[PDB]
């Protein structure tokens, strides 16, 4: 088959950072066949068939970029040593894209027994809904939820109880998929 060699050694060490804004960079430590041609890599949706993803860099570059990646779903990429129209076998990993969280969390106590809760939400995304989460801080188990909507970036906790430190955490969700929480902790 291949026949003529010292076979075509793959890619080792694949690294692949995300978030930042849809971008997906992909990198990697250069593989050992002397005088190889350049790389070839495929992103493709852990799913169906028709999105795969494909660039191809030269022998001197190790990295290679991906945009407008969908949040919260599972990409396996792939990277093939390439020299003449042959190619070794690949090194993949997954990798999901996280659901941008909300940032800066503000505090505003409106009340003996009522707080505030402010923050920015994530731009350009369609979330589904912000998820909060607040209990108290001594007893976390005690935790109540909110669905708020994703065009709101505000909502009052109310009953809380007088003289308590709470701990509340707001959550972006798209499709199932929540981003970290964006925490923080508040004394009523």
């Amino acid at each position: 088959p291949r026949g003529s060699h010292m076979e075509v050694p793959q890619p080792t060490d694949l690294s692949f950072v995300d978030i930042t804004d849809s971008s997906i960079g992909l990198r990697w430590t250069p593989l050992n066949s002397s005088t190889i041609i350049g790389y070839r890599i495929t992103v493709v949706a852990a799913g169906e068939g028709i999105p795969i993803f494909e660039d191809f860099v030269d022998s001197s570059v190790g990295y290679y970029t991906v945009t407008g990646l969908e949040p919260g779903i599972d990409y396996d990429i792939s990277v093939y040593t390439v020299k003449n129209g042959g190619e070794s076998t690949p090194t993949t990993l997954t990798q999901q894209t996280a659901v941008p969280p909300p940032t800066d969390l503000r505090f505003t106590n409106i009340g003996p027994d009522t707080m505030r809760v402010t923050w920015a939400p994530p731009p350009s995304i369609d979330l589904t809904n912000f998820l909060v989460r607040y209990s108290p801080v001594k007893n976390e188990e005690d935790v109540a939820e909110l669905s708020i909507s994703p065009s709101d970036n505000a909502v009052v906790l109310t009953n809380l109880l007088p003289g308590t430190e709470y701990v509340v955490s707001v959550s972006s969700v798209y499709e199932q998929h929540e981003s970290t929480p964006l925490r923080g902790r508040q004394k009523t």
